[PDB]
């Protein structure tokens, strides 16, 4: 008889993007990293957790993925894939295959596709003034990873960091969504200050972070005080310098700028949500730290 | 780098449908008819013109089509039917994509047609206004002639003018119609002139006044109807409009006006200020026209 | 360079079915009903909640839908659609259009498409012996709807039933998933006994239901005792008679077999989950009633 | 129950994303055209660039259907682009063309344009290779915009001094397309960056024929003549002239050849018609509300003559 | 950067889901064939029905690629079907054909079969309308299964009494297809429900030619002859004979015409070859490991002669 | 009622790829070459045979192709090139879908080809076993002849046999190869006989022993190489296999054996028990063959 049918879709690309089609939202991300530990299996697992986090940070549910590496261009990859498969299985994400890239520097990662149901798509631009900044994993891995490279540390010294890098941000995403977070991102290569600033620039606001409230590995502090830290840290710190307000020692600023690998989620929530955060977090079995709040002035304050 | 792409489409089916996709509008129609003349080739050509008319009436440009018939189910003759359809389609710059056989025993042939309505020019039947003139581009009365031909009362040679008109594409009429900024349009086929005029009135929530003495029809059509010679479809069309018909005209006239038409012309509404151009526009486009009436406020069909 | 790509999909049809493609699961359902109240708007809203429940019952997240009615074949539909749109908006589901059917009997409903993330697809065949039967809405609407038709009741008398028929089963789905239910279905036209039996047949087990533990409207009891009940009730009761074991009065069996409109979810959970059901249910803001347990013998016991 | 269905399509592309697509009787044309700022008004830049991009489709006898915006975005500089888009949207609305989105390009040099898709109904696909000997060359807009835009940059002229040219650059070639189709033109192209001579030569090469152009019949802004004489002209004019020097025969003063080679922005259509068509060209143009100038005729010798 | 791409496809279907599809040089054939139980062994029913369905593709010179199971399922009666599927799977594996799934039909009468898709490489698409006069008719399996399956139902015979026929019904016509293609056959069909005469007539009608069949050259089960004489035969045989009575010329005893019209299940291929091909037919068949019988020749008169 | 449908596919790209979908396997390859003869038509035909060989070598049946060249970028001659490609494609029952122009200045032409491997018969280069015989279906040494022709040392008339072999499709050879149940196969082209033999050894983790006196090559090829006349590609191929080459043969022989071949024959491995059929099978299929060696355990190339 009489029939009416409509179809609509939108694609936004910034192999990264967001796709909406008749009510469903898909997010696509790509993330590849250089070895962080001298164990192929751990590298595959960590790289996978790191890549999936791009999706979790958007409130997404990872669905499938493609392995990406410099194969042939850079037996070890067999262990790398084994580690990636285990982490993917834990994440209930399907590996659809792999793509080789032209690069001589050893790198591995994934391109991931996820879904954001009921329009629950979270960006880095919805933050408002007077909200709390919540972080779900410690920082300082960059410092530890360098310590390893310099032969100052051994893997056994940083098992806590490795355990955190291995951890999926699925529980963190659930906490973030449960508290109706207005903005979210994960903490990786740009450091805690860099990613916080990303939220500040895209939301047109500023942030106040309290160093004493930021979780980090004791060993990261010990190493940074002895001038042991990655270059990315200096690059990150300088990137926010023209917007940074702080009278804290340089080592604290370097620590806060240290490139993180497979870090936790960094998101903003209203002060009222503070009433249920601990209980919600406990039920979900995920850690959280309240590190500061957003301000109107477009600067980054650290005290 | 930063890229944004959108896509949207809508499909509206009534049977026959209209599809819009990112700015372009396609119209789809289907029309099959029983033999109207003894010549298989002419039957193919006439059915084709008749099927394309559906698209022309909507302001569309026919693009492609699919032949539909019960061949092998109702063979050497269908070769001529296709030949006629192909020649007419070539004339209409429309491509034949193939054919489909339906479950039927009664000899019938026609086409499924797909066309496009450029610049959003999609002409419907619900945009007519009161005080406009009703224009018709082809005479009526073919149903009565076809009956006579079937009855053996007439020969094809007697109705050559009707055959020429049935064979004629409504593309020039569509252009005239668009050129005069028509507010509504439809083609005249099986439901008779009154029926299709009523379709416009119904959809435009308006009325129409038609003058019998201004309606073009074949002389032979009048002679046959006066001898009680006409299609049963004429009675069906008349009885269907009688609840909305206001007229005192003799029966033969109402029957003639209700006579099912094959590959008829276009019936459309234009403003009276266009009456100054219509003649020169029609001469250039090479298409005849007849002012048969005007729209009125009262929702009825006034046949005077 | 070297590339490997795989693609796989499965389609199962019983316009109803399940579709799996590279890790994602979609469920498609169709559900249309006759008017249940003399208010077009309420009918549109209720029919919508009822149709979406087919998806919720499978653990699905409704995404989009198409309206289905006997339009032209049977101004009122304008209010029907208005009601359907409101309920769809509440459900965060997109209406893509409508399809007309050949029928002279006034009916309206939806065809719905939903998603089941992380393989969380729930059927009616995973129930095991010794599990608890949980129900999330009262039964007895069929009796009340007849009472209305017979002019014995007026809409105002059954506002509680109307409120329940209007309610989305999204919170119930969340409870059901949170408790890791092994099987689930919603309660509609086949009555509570019929749908329970559906779980029994597909899971190859039986069920024991306690009448005194089943939630139902007081007015439904009053009416059924006075021989006021729909035919579907008798049809449902007879459908399970050759598998029914009970010494309860006929009115109680008729009530339990009464066709429900937009009923709650009926699912099975392990006894241990009983420890968190109340708290979980309270957090989700959804009611629940423990009406019985599954048994090994393939019969339906009611006491 | 017998059934027979056929499907066929052909795609011919030139390079980037410019091509012709035919599918079961319908013909689609795709083009892309981006230009550097023309005037100092952001809004006018978006509007003019749009008219310019749509022209590639009109010139092929096409009806624009939809488009995609293309600009350096963030790679060149974000308040002017808002105005640029506003101008584009207004011009597209006028052209009844839908904007489907946008695409960014890595370019430090400010540029904006559109990728456009249009259709050519009833196989009315007009190319640059169907011209015959003895046909008339028709132009629908004056030339000389390059020289005026140059003078505007040299501070020699003010924005207001070229309102006539701006009005012409803003005008859609849809009416010109209709005239061209109505007169059954055998070949058509629009006049842009390559200058009148260059675009005329494109028809000559692809049609393997020649052209004879009469300078005194060519429409151009008087202000453009005033400037070329004063050595005021874009370098693109010199390049264009040099591009056609191997096939050019003329004894005219250099300033005339420079004017004729001057890069045009959003110019008119340049097409060929049979001589008999002169009988109704004037009446048709007035009805369509478009201007036209008969600037010459095609000849057999594969050369370009200007006198 | 110049590019030209073309695409074309044609689809011809007969009714249900049986047709021929051509797309840019490749030809796909689709067929569907379901039969009622043939023997009392569920496994053999699935295996035989499969060989029977695949035959529709082999007969067209095709290579089966994938299939879909089709059965009444739940509409006819669920332990036998498990065995039926097992038989189908074994036969498909042997045919190197992938089972993509299944489809249920509303039918109370027990039936099972397959929808099959295959390809005809290098345009080797063999039909029933390319036969010429003076060609030989070749058959690759005996006929008479209808009469034996009938006797099995009448309790006249035991399952074991027809192991020879069962072995032939189980055999894939892939080797026969290879022989047919190797000898450059001009037309081919398989012999099923319509009987030998009926399927031979199909070639005659579509090729607009005639056939002359020699009864003494036709291979058939001796047990089949024994039964027809005793009035033991399927009614389908009578129907088939009547279907060809308007085009049949023969003076042979009725039991011979009944045998020749007897419905066959999973029969051999019936194809036409030029007489010169007899030179290598025997050697080729032995190499391919397939049997063959020359049963007659085609003639000009559009009739069916049996002597 | 109750219906279940599944779908699955895999794509493996190496550059060139293999695609499997619900039981069918398609292979995709690409091959372009510089002019080898002065005749534009012969160049088109030879390049085509050379491009199709990639598919034949895998046991495939070519279905369609796309022409690839730098025409207009490296015109009246390319008309002859296409004519030659079209004639050869017709012979191969392969359809030309169109063409693509690449960014290159050096005159080159070839095709992108798509083919199918029926009944799962996908022949690779990693299934050879020790103790098998190495079969070659066309002589080698065309690289040296083409060099001589380019140098003006030879005329096309002098190398008509090489041209006939370059023009020949490897479809008959593929059939022979499949007929003898070959365990591995490849075609001989630019990497020379030793190079392609090594590809099989490398992928099969086996070795090969080749007898120079059993290898077919054009007499003129031997004469030219002995006069220091040969393609630079020959030196490149030889130096590439020298780390896996065990031989004491004179330089000219190794160079000849490493000489880049154009539209060469197939090189495949079969069991010695097949040596009793190969001759009659080859006569029927109408294809020449040469037993040039046998596979060995040691992972090297023994050229004796």
């Amino acid at each position: 008889g009489f029939n009416i049918y409509t179809d609509e879709s939108t694609l936004v690309s910034i192999d990264a993007g967001v796709y909406e089609h008749n009510g469903i939202i898909w997010v696509y991300t790509v993330d590849i990293i250089t070895p962080v530990v001298n164990d192929p299996y751990l590298w595959g697992a960590i790289s996978t957790a790191n890549a999936l986090s791009d999706v979790y940070a958007m409130g997404g549910i990872p669905v499938n993925a493609l392995a990406i590496s410099c194969f042939n261009n850079c037996e070890i990859f067999r262990e790398v894939i084994r580690g990636a498969l285990d982490k993917l299985r834990e994440a209930k994400t399907v590996l659809l295959g792999g793509h080789t890239i032209d690069d001589k520097e050893p790198k591995f990662g994934l391109s991931v596709a996820g879904i954001c149901p009921e329009g629950k798509y979270i960006t880095q631009s919805g933050a408002q003034v007077g909200q709390l900044l919540i972080l779900t994993k410690p920082i300082g891995t960059g410092i530890l990873i360098k310590g390893l490279k310099e032969g100052i540390l051994k893997e056994e010294d940083i098992n806590e960091a490795i355990e955190n890098m291995l951890a999926l941000n699925d529980k963190a995403r659930n906490l973030m969504l449960s508290l109706d977070a207005t903005a979210c991102t994960d903490v990786t290569g740009f450091g805690l200050l860099g990613h916080a600033w990303n939220i500040c620039k895209n939301s047109n606001i500023g942030a106040r972070i309290f160093f004493e409230k930021v979780p980090y590995y004791q060993l990261s502090e010990n190493l940074v005080k002895k001038k042991i830290y990655p270059k990315g840290a200096i690059e990150n710190l300088n990137f926010v310098k023209n917007y940074l307000k702080s009278n804290l020692d340089n080592w604290k600023l370097i620590l806060l700028s240290d490139p993180v690998t497979s870090g936790g989620l960094l998101f903003t929530i209203n002060k009222e949500k503070l009433e249920k955060i601990d209980e919600t977090a406990k039920e979900l079995e995920v850690n959280y730290w309240i590190i500061g709040e957003t301000i109107a002035e477009n600067v980054l304050e650290v005290l």
